[PDB]
């Protein structure tokens, strides 16, 4: 008799009284990118593979006022087995 | 007699009393890109993966105001087994 | 006797009260993108795959005001096998 | 005497007394896109595949006021097996 | 005995008092887009798939005010067996 | 005795007091799109397939004000088995 | 004794006191698409296929003020098999 | 009989009474980025894999005034067994 309880919460999860309050006033942005040459060549080749970011990539991430970047993979398992039995009986 | 109980919540999830006040006044934005030359050559090969962000790939991401990127991929399993009997008896 | 219980909750999910007020008062935006030259070749050659932004993918995203981008994929299995038996008889 | 309960809720589900109050005042937006040569040549060849942005795929995706992009794929099973039994006798 | 129990909802799913108010005031827009040459040649082979965004391409989005693209795809099993048995007597 | 209950809400679903009140006032948008050359070639190939946006397709969205996109496929099973009983009795 | 509810609710659906009440004043569209070549050749051969938009079809959608695009295909199913029964007998 | 109880919470989780007041004030911001040759050509060729920021990558990150980037990979297991049970019988 085996119990198994994976209460994985995930983003922004369960919540009681949660607020974001914000404010942004006078804001003034320019960004502006210019290449003359610019190559990348990124060629990843992986066999296995599980995590998060993933990309061998070379990147150029100019930010002005707000750029919010995540990524969720939550409870995973690349090879999980919770509970088991094995019996022999081979005359 | 085995049980499992797998209460994965996920993005804003099971919420009481939740409130995101957002504001925002006077922006002046002028995001340009330019480019002369920008060849990336991202070929990639995977064979088993589970990750979030796979990509090998050279970006460019120039934000103004707001660039809000996230990626949700819950409660995955590249292999689970939860829970198992095996029994032998063959004479 | 088993039970399997999964209430994996997704994206804004089960809310009581939830308020989400936004406001943006005096934008002005100007993004614009020029390219001399730019030729990506990602020729992605995958085997096996269960993850979220799969793409190989040299993007370039120029963000204005706003640009919001996810990706759901909620509870998924590659190779899920919850609760079992097994009995062996063979004369 | 199995049981299963997936009570795997989606987009904006289930919702109590849900509100999105939005607003957008004096916005002045002039995004152009302009290209001398841009060739992306992305041939994915998968086998296998189960993922939420498949796409091996050089975009150019240049945002103005708004431009929201999700996926939403649900409580998926790429082989799941939620209950089993299995007896032997063969004399 | 089984019992399987699979409320999984889906889009703006059985909302009590949910209200979206929106307003948008004063946006003026030019979106315009110019190629000289661009020839994406995205020759997709898939083989087994079941994920939500599959296109390997190469696209170009520019938006002006708004643009929301989702894709829903619920509930679904490449391959799901949710309750079993099996006995064997073949003397 | 076996029980299947599969509420699988869908888009706008039993809703008890749903409003979307819009508005859009003054709005001037000149979306043009002018092409010198850009063949796409994308020839995709599937076997088996089941996914929601299956096109390996290099599109090109220009958005004025506004470009609403979804796809529906609801509560789908490419090969679901949902109750079984087997015995065996050859002699 | 098998029992099977499936009340898998469509589009706008059950809906108790629904309202969507819309407005736009003062648009003005000048939506034009000009093309000096532009030859897609997409040839799909598929075999087996299920899903919503299946196309491997390389677009050019502009829009002007609106344009929605959906699709439903609800409930269904490319191989269920809810309940069963077998037994074997063969002397 | 075995007990496993993984209540491995992620990101605002389980949140009591959670506020994020936020201000920003008289920013003046102007990131641009300029190259003359930048050539990155990172090519990484993993085996087995399940780190979080996996990318051998080198990038430039300008930051204006904000920019927020985390990865989120909970509760994961390369290679997890929690309880077992073997017995040998073969005579």
């Amino acid at each position: 008799g085996q119990r198994v309880t994976i209460s994985c919460s995930g983003r922004s999860s369960n919540i009681g009284r949660n607020l974001v309050k914000w404010y942004q006033q006078f804001p003034g942005t320019a960004p502006k990118l210019l290449i003359y040459s610019n190559d990348q060549r990124p060629s990843g080749v992986p066999d296995r593979f599980s995590g998060s970011k993933s990309g061998t990539s070379a990147s150029l991430a100019v930010s002005g006022l707000q750029s919010e970047d995540e990524a969720d993979y939550y409870c995973a398992a690349w090879d999980a087995t919770l509970n088991a039995w094995v019996f022999g009986g081979g005359t």
